[PDB]
């Protein structure tokens, strides 16, 4: 695994955005061979979406031949609701770039048949072949997507019951009232994520320090699903300073030595 | 993983039996497409075999098109011995249901060529395709089938030397004399079990509390092979009250919330 | 996993050599079906190379139809340098046995295109099909080959930055001057090793006691990559006495009972 | 120790307030033999202070012969600043009860000789003999008073540097401006607390879940100073529901049956 | 501490009995200066009591000037009930030796003022000065005496509520009827034990393997009160083979070489 | 405790030497009130002893009124043997300073009554009252003095059997011949050390990284006796860079900001 030890959220966003751009440009996507990008919501990717939109407007990237898939979506939350993941993605990213509406893939949290909806999302990924880069964040409790504690490490897209801890954390977006946070969500599985060619996790704040420790220095287990990355051949964690506080000095020293040139570019 | 927190062994048996019945009936097995059931011995499945036989006699299930495979068998123990797994299964299940003798698969602990016997058991599973539901229990030391501490997590059917701890526990069936308990057994591997479509483990008593903790809150490791379930896409653990004593309050709370409707049916 | 608890390095070498000979002879390699052997360097395999050369000269083994692959090699170290792994292997093994030069495979640490070199080494393994037996050792920090702490458990052959701890340990071969130890090395991946049919690790000295504990009694994790063996269907660890000091009494007792006949042959 | 498992912060303050009043009335303090009460600040004791005030108003307790000592005080913060502990205590407690000004002992965070201040505080306690009851809270990092991680378990009153985490936690009272929270604070030591006849710690909120687990199920260490309570002859922890989430099922079960009739008072 | 690694419970009782007799004879007790012996009940000390009796019969020891204090006694159980500790001690020890009735101190589990009973017991010990040797056993959950998990490490003699596990364990003596085992018991505290000049704990059986590991290799904590022995100046643990199974190899090796000539007596 | 994070062993000896001189000068010892210094041997204090010598030479300190006590001494090793602690201390320290022979207290490793020797040493310390400063090092296994793992935390000066690991470590001074290193040694106990007014431990090298982690972030236990420092009112650990590699990032950060201006002296 690669861990990029940066200082601030602004730097994290800039490194991630730049990595996404270079992968796409190096890929040279065509209409017959698009680049498939998996994306997350939440507060963590804000600086990355910001940087991505800038680079696009500056003419550095084109999303014309990029197909996107999101990690999850709230169940039973009106699609028009500003806090639905559909609204989040359009407001913060889609409405600003040249990506065709047919290239966008989002789960329908209001689908009448939940099993069918999840299964079809898997079929859609399969029709493209693979997700080339899946970007995400991590929960306080260590979840990747919404694969809460005790989620199978070989899981597929399906519905999951959100942990009280996750709902309290997400209530910050629902006027700080947990009763307004949806109780369920459709989410890609750990197995789904393990199938992506590259996984890039963004980690910000001391609130994520225990999750980062579990991922990097902990053992593989289903309580902290972020530990599944130890089993992925190409995972990267991009971190700010506060989030690395629980790591051993030797561990952080190793990554600093490794990524010195790859980050110190002002 | 799913964990069903029940109170007594009677409830555990009833939930498990009911789950087996609904899977079979939903499957609609034919002579050209049978339902393959993996089964265990020991004290744990007693209430489940009892409930299964009842439901059969009440006309709720038919084992006519069900093929069964057992987890293991003692090596060097006469097949006629009442404590052999062959005798256990006939006395407690086979002799009471409408399953054809040709649909029953048991390992021969007295086979002259042990490697050949184990290999052929694997071939037989393969000829059917897959085990749809493999039911089992857990050892005090955390073993699944007889995959004792330090058993490969990718293991196949083979012979294994029983741990002194396992023999002392099993001596309860041999007049409380460990010297009468067989030292070896042929057992399906962890990889064999991981290949089943669904795995259902029954957990009863405080004697199993540490094993349950390891499975649910511990990391993946070969010392407590029951932890392999964290890697299975469809595992369920059915527990009574005493067995959950080593779990964290938050963990048990999560499962109770999840399975409330799925268990509270009187 | 199998653990062979021996007393001295001389016994370890003799058991390992004998195991390699019996595998080859049982295989009956031909020019159209060679035996593929993966090999390590370092101080650990010294007694095994010694015993192998003896058995060859005594007419017990022939390496005529054996193809070999080494685990790694230093990057930027002149091939002629006595401490390069190319020199180590020729001096200690190749120059003494009847193995054809075309059957030898070593990584080129001075290759102009590192990615290409690593990729081609993988292709070469693939053209043979599989490595039948991969022999190795373990690092103080728990590494297998040079898959240092935080290496993916599904990794392939690639370049890796050596840990300060590994360089200090290896400086014993460079006049005890860490500044002379290369900083990088091309190494087979954990996934590469997991693909071998059988893996045999040699463990010598109390300096390796924590690594052995992690492998046998620890959980699967990428910090101690030797733990990947818990996931291999056919792994063996051959140990001397000092290296088992960190194991539990019950664990060592189990293996002693198991391997009693398999080792007590004077 | 005794752990009182309650549901709400309202029940916690009421249970703690009733306990203090019961101790005081049983002691029957007088001018020559006052009851010595140790007290804390922060958000946790609010409901306790309100309840004590209601009880004093109803005529149930008098503080005429109660001498108090506070745990700590910020260094360099002006005395009349609303966030100084001096201000907090008068506003939330002293202003509403009949306690004589001479009976109130607070640390002078702005004294010329900080070292003389600490020595004199310890002297003051000794002049009275012993603190009969010391009430306190617990930090997210497990500190008792401001004895931050790595504080001697035999420490006395002295100056202490606040951990970055505590300042972030306390910033709530400084307009979430960490820069405004004082970096230093005079505090009573762990030995000072262990010298008290009885220690009662109030635990509220999920954020204290790990600190509660460290105090109850962890080992004694100087990283989580709250663990010192395992060494005290008479320690009580009064908790609400969310703070108990990281404890084992059997732990909370034990305490629930012990305190059943002891908390039924509503 | 000293750990005496023996094989059998017969050797354990003989080693412990010889130790007591040696201490007593060396002390040379008299009416004005008696030897004070602290004693336990339960299944563990049986072989010790038998051996002590054989030694007294052979003329090797006299209890004429030995004062005894027992660790605990069940609350509410009638005195002449065969399972009361009073009954156990007379039947298994007092009835066969020359100890004066006035030298025997037992806890009155059926006293009117339970609190007065405990205070007076502590007073009795103080009147003699100090207990010279306190013998005890260890519970499966690590309790010393009946100082159940979460008992203060500075505790004194008091009333205590038995853990569900201890009652299950003790049900062996109550026809395996847990409902018959007393729920409460008066017991000496951890501080009471730490005040003794020397403490000797007998450990027998695999069931105590984890308690032994907690006492020897664990950290001091109030969950496994047996860990208090790390703080005692003169603590001895006498063990049989199965109780040592959870210790590390190097731990048991150290103790074996230290006590070699000290246990060769047969 | 205080942890002084320095880079080099040269800075460590200089910081420790300046600390001793400052304590001595502030104390202003005299014939009737000498300063009592506890001292160690081994490789760690070399730079400290050199620095103290340079300071005495420059006229900064006098040892005319300093009484010293050493931690331990090998049993059975001839006094004038260059590796005896008596020889080490005179050669490395006493020969170069103005300390009177009568002020020097060393353990007599070759005394007729070893037990009388230990009792008299403790008596000697008591006659002076208290050791004001005890300097020591830490073993790889965490021992303080020669209080090997499983040593009472309340122990006094006594004879002790060296662990195999310590003898291997100390063989460096005996031509790497473990057989030449004395198996026994008289040593001060943990209680003896805890009775000192201040304890300063010097930590140098990666080999002590785990011992440092056990002392700072671990729990108090008798396996790593260095952990006793968590219980001491005034303990200081002076470390070089490599010994800090196993600590968490936040731990070392806390200490760095606390001691910033306290180590800038060069
Ligand atoms: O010294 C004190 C209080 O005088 C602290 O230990 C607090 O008790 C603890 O930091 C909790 O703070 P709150 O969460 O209650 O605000
Ligand atoms: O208070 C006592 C004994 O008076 C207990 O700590 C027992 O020593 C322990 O429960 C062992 O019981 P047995 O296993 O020996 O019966
Ligand atoms: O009793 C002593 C010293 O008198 C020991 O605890 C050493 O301080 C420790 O073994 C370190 O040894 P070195 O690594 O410094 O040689
Ligand atoms: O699937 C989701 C996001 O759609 C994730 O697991 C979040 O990345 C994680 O919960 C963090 O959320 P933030 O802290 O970024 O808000
Ligand atoms: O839809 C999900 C089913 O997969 C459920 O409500 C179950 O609780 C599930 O079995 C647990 O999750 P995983 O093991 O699938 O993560
Ligand atoms: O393979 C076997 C059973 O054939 C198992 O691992 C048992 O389920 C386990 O050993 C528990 O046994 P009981 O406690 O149910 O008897
Ligand atoms: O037949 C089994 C062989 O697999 C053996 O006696 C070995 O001891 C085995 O190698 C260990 O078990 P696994 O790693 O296969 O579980
Ligand atoms: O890849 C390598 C060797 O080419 C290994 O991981 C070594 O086996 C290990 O580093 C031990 O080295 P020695 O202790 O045997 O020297
Ligand atoms: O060539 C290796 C790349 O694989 C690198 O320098 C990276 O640091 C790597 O991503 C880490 O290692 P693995 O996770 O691949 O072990
Ligand atoms: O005034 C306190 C000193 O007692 C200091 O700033 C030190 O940092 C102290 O040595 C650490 O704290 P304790 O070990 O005393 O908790
Ligand atoms: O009589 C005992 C009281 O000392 C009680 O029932 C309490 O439960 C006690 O506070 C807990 O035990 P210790 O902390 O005193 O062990
Ligand atoms: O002279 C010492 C005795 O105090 C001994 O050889 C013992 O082994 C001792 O009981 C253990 O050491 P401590 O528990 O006293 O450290």
């Amino acid at each position: 695994m690669r861990l990029i030890p940066l200082t601030t959220a602004e730097q994290v966003g800039k490194w991630a955005a730049r990595h996404i751009v270079n992968r796409i440009n190096a890929f040279k996507p065509t209409a017959d061979r698009p680049f498939v990008l998996g994306l997350p919501t939440g507060g963590t990717p804000m600086t990355t979406y910001k940087a991505l939109v800038e680079m696009h407007k500056a003419g550095q990237v084109s999303f014309k031949h990029v197909v996107t898939f999101n990690m999850d979506e709230y169940v039973g939350l009106p699609k028009e609701h500003p806090e639905s993941y559909y609204s989040f993605m359009h407001r913060n990213f889609f409405d600003h770039v040249d990506i065709p509406a047919e290239n966008i893939n989002l789960l329908n949290g209001n689908a009448p048949d939940i099993d069918a909806e999840c299964r079809q999302y898997e079929e859609k990924i399969r029709s493209y072949g693979k997700i080339h880069l899946f970007m995400g964040g991590v929960g306080n409790d260590g979840h990747i997507a919404f694969n809460e504690p005790a989620s199978s490490l070989a899981s597929r897209t399906r519905i999951k019951t959100l942990t009280h801890d996750t709902r309290v954390a997400n209530s910050r977006f629902f006027d700080n009232d947990v009763n307004q946070v949806p109780k369920y969500a459709l989410t890609v599985g750990v197995g789904t994520l393990l199938d992506a060619e590259e996984v890039m996790i963004l980690v910000l704040g001391s609130q994520k320090a225990l999750a980062l420790q579990a991922a990097v220095e902990g053992c593989v287990n289903h309580m902290w699903t972020i530990s599944c990355l130890q089993l992925h051949p190409k995972a990267i964690m991009v971190c700010d300073e506060p989030s690395t506080m629980e790591l051993k000095v030797k561990t952080l020293r190793y990554f600093n030595e490794l990524e010195a040139e790859n980050i110190k570019g002002l």
